[PDB]
């Protein structure tokens, strides 16, 4: 291998070609997304039941949807909502793994056979089954800015010309039309109604006959008599298109001759489909529209291509329209491949220069930055074969990997030097001589840092999912690494190095100090005893350290957004909510015009479903580079609107800077469905929740326990008194389709409009006769022998409660409580506190786990199991490395070694405990393991070569690894540096893994190097 | 009707969405609102069976009602919330005050004058027992390529799990499983590998 | 339908939702008089047909809220195409005791 | 199509599309058929009836096979305009009414069918190479001929020809990375950069 | 170099599979048994000349 | 409904669409008086049951 390697270079280096050529054709291959994909594959379907109320389509859609969902595989749970602007919406989440084209096609079918059953309306709007994603590649506004376009107008235009050529941009994936279009909107107005003797369904059945396509067959048509020359395609009756012709239909001819028509009933002409929400831009008409990438595409070239097309066919747009991008995260990706691209070549010139630095021989220091680039891009051609791509996690895990290929790099060349001039042997002897020294132990060190980092590839979850890019590119790296140590590096030192014939104040400093530092270790083992209390005082700092530091996913990054929830009081309309958005947007656009680039406004609409009451701010600041200071921040922006709006009675207002990735919510989160399990009802159900949720707001293990959904809301009930109506001749039907058209609206059937698209026709009252409970008397519905009878001769309206959003779990009525543990205390516990609660609720209200705390149920005792299999094998590597069941114990207890430098630097800089500081932890104890397998594999040689003691080998060898480990740290440290001390976009998570590295290396060297000796000569003093 | 009431209620559609479940069947069903039609009294008041079907599908409805202040609202409206017309009938007795007829002399027929009403099954195809005693069976059909053991085990757990919400007396047996002779023959054959080795 | 309206309501609205499929090459579509849509959607050589299948018809989803509502209700119908005309039978009466 | 018919390149060009074909409208006075008593239900449902025929329901043959149940006008009443005249609809009262009292004709022209390529409209065309000629030159002639049609109209080429393109195109690349393998497969088995290039 | 690109080039050759095809279209409006005849011209031709 | 209803309008309408199945082995169809039309369609062994 390595001596097979040294005695032919050429086949070496057409490996090192091989992997260079398939690295640079991944370069320009692989994917590009700034995270992969974390959460497990749900799917929803959305429904919409035009006027209906959350207890009407959860009685006549949600219920029967769910239902019909079953035969689904790998299902882990449903959930579902019910909410009075009409709308149901059933989430389907399965299992990590699944394949989510098959759970889609699956729902779907379950839902298409389930589709009969529902309402007629809902039918014929139709249902959606759709994946259910959190994040975009852009998010397009189509704004017009001197007014000539409404949001109708926008989104029209947008669905009628952007939409399709969009669609055909390669690596585009969904395309969503955050708006509604043109409808036929027909306004009755029930006293001109009366006045004619007619009602809302006489209108919606004249519409059904005389809004029709009609097929004509054809002139000639088959089969044909003999002699005919003619075929001609017949047409007959075509849609209505414009407001005259629906205008127009007949509805009513009275005896003296004279036609009633629609135009004298009613109000008529083109409206929107739904009138539930708005949005504005700067306070401008806007229609959104959300670009999410398609699989496997790279979202830089995917954006360009967008921006692009959009530009080419903005000559085309109407006078006033602009487009604008208040969404883009795509600058921050392109960012953060510049800055991996930065480190990794600084990281070639660091260690060009450290070469240089403890060796002064030119040749000696190229061989490293021939073999460092060799395997960077077989990396990345190893990446494209595994499947993964370039974004943020993966390209951390080539930062953190340096740190292990430049040591492999080091390793090789510094000891054939040694060896070449300690020893005075020429380059072919020489590095057969020195690779025969290392080779097993890098086998050895390959198998014992795969196994340090199995236990995150093959961590469960979502973060999991976080866990595995980054771990699995670190152990891709690893292993060519090691391969490329004993395939090319040997061969480029036996053919590239010469023999050495024949600062200086640098090398007798170093030499020097490592005379200090041999008489230093050998001080530490004279005093071993003192050490290995040092060594558990050290380990009690880990823990207490460890313990006292937050708990964290990914660092909030300033990306240029905020996010702002608005939620007005209760039965609040569109039009008061707008006043709360109308003076967010301004105050931001004014007070805040140098850093505020959007302000994108919908109210109709919070994160969690609809509602008049409530809305959201999307608002983008200015490009980072005219952003300086503190207080141009995102966070400081975060603080001055709690300051603005904390004192603000009219809304209840949240500003807060969006996750990263979202589907993790909070580290301390916890997830929980209180469910009827009894049948109990509503009532009770919140009756229990609101019982819960007082005894959580008490409990110590808990904080921000609270209802993720809306308490009951007053409602108005009309009581049609059936008897009494039936006996003045009306029937039941009569009246509740009368008062539904003209209050809930009807959609009839569609139009044809001017533009050739086809749209929805809606019926339904003007809205001065439908805005108040006494407008209901002013309704008339027809009795059996003719004539008209009020709605106040047989209904009368009181008001009550019923909740505006019904919410079900796995099927059963439940409602989501959400929260955090307590500070210092973890998950489990917190889920152990809420069901000591939970046990304490009446009889037949149960509750589930949902979300990562689901999560966290199923895997339970995996973390442990994975570190007990890691460690084994370790253990079992180092003992066929050592041939000893004792000598590994040596090497592994350097493991909290460096862990304490870790944990304090990052509890002295403040950060948390993240998955970056959890990853960069992995890479620096196995380097530090790295370390101490080659000081206890030459104390080993030399004690079996040269018949030494146990502190004689360890001593040499201690002189003889003190070099390479200095060399490395010192690389190490200076190419994270820059990441450590980062000003501009990424800085938190570049901040996140640095501090930690450098703190571990720090600690880990000068403790490793110090003790790792005492370490290997007390396990021989104690077995053996 | 009880027991299969229950369990269509409370234990078919979770066990139905068990992994490697491909099918449930209940030889029984969820209550049934019945409708048991009297022809002299139908012939009577002048009714046939379809004044009775139309009659239901008119008075046993959920109306949308939109909302007052909704949208599109006049400018000014400051008030909003929903309507609530007209809701699915729930007990037989609601059901037996349907309107039929608006008859000569004032009053007017209703269904409970033409029919018996009450809570029975979709279906009064099946009669199942164990062991001799009133029973609702849900037979569970395992999934193509889907692993028998690994299925049952879940079942039995979620089964386990819903024990806690049980109406006081209501017991759960298992009369067909052959999960049990599998895993059991699985158990013997390892036995047997381990009195091998010994042996050897 | 015409052939303008099958294309602008109908065809139109099927493609638009056809972003993202996987090893997509390209389509091509026709709509008649006859108020027939048929978009072929033709995939890279190699592709798994199974998978764009199940992919199409996922996709398919989301144009049924913008589908005419008659069209969404009477269904659309998603298969594997092929023009290998393999082999044609032409079944004839020789005695004439059956016609066409 | 006219440019094709003369270049001797080529042979048998013709168009994989359908001329424009004369179209018949049918004009309905619906205040006519009001004034007369008719509504526009009942003349849309009986033309349509009459011309374009109906699936009404199945049927059960003779051989125990379901099939279908269609209504049409027999051919002699619908081949031509002229005969549109003989189709009566009666109104509210009863009485018949005929559709040459509110209804008139149209003649006019259109598209039998419409192509999109990738989601732009289009047209397919299908040629062979004429003989002595490849199908690569033939579709040489075919864009030196499509260069001069008029701004804004586009080509493609799909299926078989985009298939051709590939290979033609990728062949060269193909070679080149042939040989430079070649060259590193003899390099790493003879340890010579001397031996591979002397073969190569 | 020159021999190369001179080259006419093919995807596949147009192998005798003993099949052929005869695309027949009229003018459009044309009826059925317009186009049964000239079908019918073409069968005549190739079962009597051919 | 009766096993003959069940066959005249489901079992016969939904098997005369039960074509162009990849994999197709064997179909066996039941109609009975309890109002049930069961149609199971086997397919080769290694199909893909999604
Ligand atoms: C047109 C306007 C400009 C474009 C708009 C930008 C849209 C895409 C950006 C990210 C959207 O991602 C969305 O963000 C919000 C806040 O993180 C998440 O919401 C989350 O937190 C909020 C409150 O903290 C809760 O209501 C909810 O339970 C939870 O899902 C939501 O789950 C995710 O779905
Ligand atoms: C050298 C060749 C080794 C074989 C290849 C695998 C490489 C790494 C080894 C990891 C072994 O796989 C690991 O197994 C354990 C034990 O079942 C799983 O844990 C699971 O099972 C046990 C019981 O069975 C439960 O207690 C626990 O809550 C559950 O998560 C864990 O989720 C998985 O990740
Ligand atoms: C199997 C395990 C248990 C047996 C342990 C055997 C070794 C214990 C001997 C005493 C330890 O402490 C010290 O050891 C070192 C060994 O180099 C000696 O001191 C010196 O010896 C060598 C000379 O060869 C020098 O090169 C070295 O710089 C210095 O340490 C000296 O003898 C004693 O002052």
């Amino acid at each position: 291998m390595a001596k097979f390697f040294i005695d032919r270079p050429i086949f070496a280096w057409v490996i090192a070609i091989i992997l260079m050529l398939a690295g640079v054709a991944a370069i320009f291959t692989l994917p590009i997304a700034q995270y992969p994909t974390i959460a497990p594959p749900s799917i929803q379907i959305t429904a919409n039941y035009p006027g209906a109320s959350a207890k009407t389509v959860e009685d006549t859609v949600t219920q029967v949807i769910e239902q019909q969902m079953s035969g689904l595989d790998n299902f882990l749970y449903m959930s579902s909502t019910s909410d009075d602007s009409g709308n149901a919406t059933i989430t389907i989440t399965f299992a990590p793994g699944t394949n989510p084209d098959i759970a889609q096609v699956q729902v779907q079918n379950k839902l298409s056979l389930a589709t009969p059953i529902l309402p007629q309306v809902v039918q014929q709007l139709g249902l959606s089954v759709t994946k259910s994603s959190s994040s975009f590649l852009l998010v397009l506004a189509f704004n017009s800015e001197d007014g000539s376009m409404n949001k109708y107008d926008l989104a029209n235009y947008v669905a009628s010309h952007v939409k399709d050529p969009i669609s055909r941009i390669n690596g585009v994936g969904t395309v969503t039309l955050f708006g509604s279009q043109y409808a036929m909107r027909i306004w009755l107005d029930p006293t001109k109604l009366t006045n004619y003797g007619l009602t809302p369904v006489d209108v919606t059945s004249a519409i059904s006959a005389q809004n029709v396509q009609i097929a004509g067959g054809q002139l000639g048509g088959t089969p044909a008599v003999p002699g005919t020359v003619l075929q001609a395609t017949i047409t007959e009756a075509t849609l209505l298109q414009t407001p005259e012709q629906f205008g127009n239909i007949l509805l009513k001819v009275n005896q003296d001759g004279s036609q009633v028509r629609l135009k004298d009933v009613a109000q008529i002409g083109l409206g929107g489909e739904t009138y539930n929400f708005d949005t504005k831009y700067n306070g401008q008409p806007t229609a959104a529209l959300g670009i999410q990438l398609a699989t496997n595409a790279n979202a830089l070239a995917t954006a360009k291509a967008v921006r692009a097309k959009i530009d080419e066919m903005s000559a085309y747009f109407p006078h006033g329209l602009v487009v604008k991008y208040p969404y883009d995260t795509t600058p921050f990706v392109r960012l953060s491949i510049e800055e991996v691209v930065k480190t990794l070549l600084e990281g070639i010139v660091l260690v060009f220069l450290v070469m240089y630095l403890f060796l002064q021989n030119l040749r000696a220091t190229i061989i490293p930055t021939i073999a460092v680039p060799v395997v960077l891009l077989g990396t990345f051609a190893i990446m494209s074969m595994v499947g993964f791509s370039i974004n943020v996690l993966s390209m951390f895990g080539l930062v953190l990997a340096i740190g292990l290929l430049v040591d492999d790099a080091i390793v090789v060349v510094e000891n054939v030097e040694r060896v070449m001039a300690e020893e005075g042997l020429p380059p072919k002897e020489a590095t057969r001589k020195a690779m025969g020294q290392i080779t097993g132990a890098l086998v050895g060190v390959a198998l014992v840092l795969s196994a340090v980092f199995v236990p995150v590839a093959f961590s469960g979850g979502s973060v999991g999912a976080i866990y595995r890019q980054f771990s699995l590119t670190i152990v891709s790296a690893m292993v060519l690494s090691v391969l490329v140590a004993l395939i090319l590096t040997p061969a480029l030192c036996a053919t590239i190095l010469k023999p050495i014939p024949q600062f200086g104040w640098f090398n007798r400093t170093f030499n020097s100090s490592r005379d200090k530092y041999h008489v230093g270790v050998h001080h530490v083992i004279k005093r071993s005893g003192r050490w290995l209390i040092i060594y558990l005082a050290v380990i009690v700092a880990v823990g207490l350290l460890f313990v006292r530091l937050p708990k964290s996913f990914l660092p909030d990054e300033d990306q240029g957004l905020m996010f702002v929830i608005v939620q007005t009081p209760s039965g609040s309309t569109q039009e008061t909510t707008a006043r709360t958005l109308a003076n967010i947007s301004d105050y931001l656009l004014t007070q805040e015009k140098d850093i505020v680039e959007s302000a994108f406004t919908v109210n109709g609409f919070s994160f969690a479903g609809r509602g008049q009451n409530s809305g959201l701010v999307f608002v983008k600041l200015k490009d980072y580079s005219q952003r300086q200071s503190s207080d141009q921040k995102v966070q400081a922006l975060i603080g001055r609107m709690f300051g603005r709006y904390a004192g603000y009675k009219d809304a209840l207002v949240i500003p807060f800077n969006p996750p990263s990735i979202p589907e993790l919510g909070t580290a301390a989160g916890f997830d929980f469905e209180l469910t009827d399990n009894a049948g109990l009802g509503h009532d009770a159900l919140m009756a229990a929740r609101n019982q819960l949720l007082g005894m959580a707001a008490k409990d110590p293990t808990l904080r921000g326990v609270r209802p993720n959904g809306l308490n009951d809301t007053p409602q108005y009930k009309v009581d049609i008194d059936r008897e009494k109506a039936n006996a003045l001749g009306v029937t039941a039907d009569a009246i509740d389709q009368t008062f539904s058209i003209a209050w809930a609206s009807k959609y009839v059937n569609n139009f044809l409009d001017t533009d050739g698209r086809i749209k929805k026709v809606y019926v339904q009252s003007d809205a001065p006769f439908r805005m108040t409970p006494e407008d209901m008397n002013i309704w008339y519905v027809r009795n059996g022998s003719g004539g008209m009878v009020p709605f106040s001769a047989f209904a009368t309206g009181h008001w009550t409660y019923g909740s505006p959003k019904l919410e079900r779990y796995n099927g059963i009525s439940a409602m989501e409580i959400q929260g955090q543990a307590a500070p210092g205390k973890s998950t489990g516990q917190a889920m152990t506190a809420m069901e000591t609660l939970a046990k304490k609720l009446p009889t037949g209200i149960g509750y589930s786990w949902t979300g990562l705390s689901f999560q966290e149920i199923q895997s339970g005792s995996q973390a442990p199991i994975l570190y007990a299999i890691s460690i084994l094998v370790v253990f079992l590597c180092l003992a066929a490395l050592y041939e000893s069941w004792s000598i590994p114990f040596s090497v592994i207890m350097v493991v909290p070694l460096g862990v304490i430098g870790a944990l304090l630097a990052a509890t002295l800089r403040g950060l948390e405990n993240d998955v970056f500081f959890q990853v960069g932890l992995l890479t620096t104890v196995g380097l530090s393991a790295k370390n101490a397998i080659l000081i206890v594999e030459f104390a080993r040689e030399l004690q079996q070569t040269e018949n030494m003691g146990p502190i004689e080998a360890a001593l040499e060898a201690a002189r003889l690894r003190l070099r390479p480990i200095l060399m490395t740290s010192l690389a190490f440290i200076l190419g994270v540096m820059p990441l450590a001390i980062s000003n501009g976009a990424g800085s938190a998570s570049q901040h996140a893994i640095g501090t930690g590295v450098i703190g571990g290396m720090i600690t880990a060297t000068f403790l490793a190097i110090f003790m790792i000796p005492m370490f290997f000569v007390k396990v021989r003093a104690v077995f053996s």
